[PDB]
């Protein structure tokens, strides 16, 4: 088997000419000359504990059952012929040459560029949310993107089916998607099992693609409210009588008053259209936020906005010991098997 970096990256003959390229969430990223197909494609290298594993499962199962030109799909996934030998699982995937994380600690972004990367975001979440599937960790790491801007969404280990009904929670309950991008009311009485959770989230990747900064950089759990509240200001009587949950009511009741930053000042040189729709994405009550359709159809993305070519799903999707986990990853991976 090949080697990379003193650890085994064991994709077969098929798979030649290994180049490393980082750590993913899962582990060691390569990219490889697929010498069936004759391009470089990526491989990430996926080693067996639960939450890891629970992970690696929802994503496959997800990303097999998805198929959009905005979603990261699965080419190929290597692993050994029965569950007594299987132990590495190797995922392949179209390569893509960075993402917008990359892009934006080095590039500044045309007006241009920003309409066409939020468009095809919201392209990619239409049918994600068509699904009844919440990605729940958007930012711009799981933003790929090839040399010619084409964009495609990946890690799908955090999504879940939608549940409005079970979304509410008490005030300052635990939350494990990137702190930066979680919406206000994940720290108030949400468990982020509602669309508007990835609205929210893509409202602060516009942000940041219009400054390449990210516009709420909270340092532990409670600071990334207080960065929000800085600059949308403090929530209306209206937007506080929603939250019914005492504690967190109280909480933001306790507060100084806080002016609202208006988004022109913060954002001097950005397109107006584009900051009226980074408003209603970013707005605090989750309720009166902005839907994936709605925002596709803004006056900002005009240019590109055509429902007929902006897919939906075929059906809505649908759903433990260590040893039932294995046999599963194993029975979701045997398409791929000669
Ligand atoms: C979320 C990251 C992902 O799914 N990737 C697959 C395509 C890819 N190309 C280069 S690095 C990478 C990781």
């Amino acid at each position: 088997p090949e080697m990379v970096r003193g650890q085994v990256f064991d994709v077969g003959p098929r798979y030649t000419n290994l180049s490393y390229i980082g750590e993913g969430a899962y582990g060691m990223v390569c990219s490889a000359y697929d010498n069936v197909n004759k391009v470089r494609v990526a491989i990430k290298k996926i080693s067996p504990h639960q939450t890891y594993c629970q992970r690696t499962l929802r994503e496959i199962k997800i990303l097999l059952r998805f198929r959009h030109e905005n979603i990261i799909g699965i080419n190929d996934i290597i692993r050994a012929p029965t569950i007594e030998q299987m132990k590495d699982v190797y995922i392949v995937q179209d390569l893509m040459e960075t993402d917008l994380y990359k892009l934006l600690k080095t590039q500044h972004l045309s007006n241009d560029h920003i309409c066409y990367f939020l468009y095809q975001i919201l392209r990619g979440l239409k049918y994600i949310h068509s699904a009844n599937v919440l990605h729940r960790d958007l930012k711009p790491s799981n933003l790929l993107l090839n040399t010619t801007c084409d964009l495609k969404i990946c890690d799908f280990g955090l999504a879940r089916v939608a549940d409005p009904d079970h979304d509410h929670t008490g005030f300052l309950t635990e939350y494990v998607a990137t702190r930066w991008y979680r919406a206000p009311e994940i720290m108030l009485n949400s468990k982020g099992y509602t669309k508007s959770i990835d609205i929210w989230s893509v409202g602060c990747i516009l942000a940041e693609m219009l400054s390449n900064r990210p516009i709420f950089p909270g340092k532990h759990y409670l600071d990334q409210l207080n960065h929000i509240l800085g600059i949308l200001g403090s929530p209306s009587q209206e937007d506080l009588n929603c939250i019914i949950n005492l504690k967190a009511r109280n909480y933001l009741l306790s507060l100084p008053h806080k002016n609202k930053v208006p988004w022109n000042r913060l954002f001097p040189n950005a397109d107006s259209k584009a900051l009226d729709l980074l408003d209603k994405m970013l707005t605090f009550n989750p309720h009166k936020r902005i839907e994936v359709e709605q925002a596709l159809a803004h006056p900002y993305l005009e240019q590109y906005y055509d429902p007929s070519d902006e897919p939906i799903a075929e059906a809505p999707f649908k759903f433990l010991p260590k040893e039932k986990l294995k046999e599963l990853i194993f029975e979701e991976t045997a398409r791929f098997q000669p």
